[PDB]
């Protein structure tokens, strides 16, 4: 039911990934090279019913609760699980602010992804494109 769609990085083209395709919470988001086709389940995501994004794997939220960026089930009363899409940036919903952002602007695949005060930098700068 919802279309699947990509957040690909405008530093170097690269996508935001679940490492190793890991259901399990505490997985790693980072990035790495696009994959197309049934296997980039682990690249996909969409936004549920209020708005909110999800990963199409599992279902799990995005969660900012460490240093870096991981996947957790989501919960509606945890600030930290509940990032969208706005317009160029990935932002969190209860602090607009806060943005999502490639640790120290780490060009090479599998850099890590933290929660981040906005600045404008292209390591901020994310693409929603469709699948
Ligand atoms: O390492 C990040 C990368 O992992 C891929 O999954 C690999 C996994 O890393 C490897 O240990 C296993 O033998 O093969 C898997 C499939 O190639 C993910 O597919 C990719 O999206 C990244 O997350
Ligand atoms: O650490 C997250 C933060 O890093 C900034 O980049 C810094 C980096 O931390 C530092 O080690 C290096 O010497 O200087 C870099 C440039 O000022 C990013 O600008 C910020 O977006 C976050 O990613």
């Amino acid at each position: 039911k919802p279309k699947f769609f990509y957040i690909k990085s405008e530093l170097n083209g690269k996508v935001l990934d679940i490492e190793g395709q890991n259901p399990a919470p505490g997985s790693k988001i980072i990035t790495w090279d696009q994959k197309k086709g049934p296997t980039a389940v682990n690249q996909l995501w969409y936004t549920d019913q209020q708005g909110v994004i999800r990963s199409k794997l599992n279902d799990f939220a995005i969660d900012a609760s460490h240093e870096q960026i991981e996947t957790q089930p989501f919960d509606p009363n945890n600030p930290k699980r509940a990032w969208i899409v706005s317009g160029n940036t990935i932002a969190q919903l209860s602090d607009r602010d806060i943005v999502l952002d490639i640790i120290k602007s780490d060009k090479e695949a599998g850099a890590h992804i933290c929660a981040w005060k906005q600045h404008g930098g292209p390591n901020q700068k994310f693409i929603i494109e469709s699948e």
